């Protein structure tokens, strides 16, 4: 789009929020090895 | 709204995200099919 700009926070903040959903997705992972 | 503005880093994040959205929706399909 126009004049680009990086939100530095966010950076930060999505490295966490990817590493939560990481986590989460081990969980489930872990839940279906148990049902099977 | 005004002055619209590319945060290209958020870009390949919100790639990266979308991904893991998909791999959680996949293991929770798996889930699903194991207790049916």
């Amino acid at each position: 789009q126009g004049i680009p700009v990086f939100d530095g926070t966010r950076a930060l903040d999505f490295v966490q929020q990817f590493a939560r959903m990481k986590e989460q997705l081990d969980t489930a992972k872990d839940q279906l090895a148990e049902a099977q």
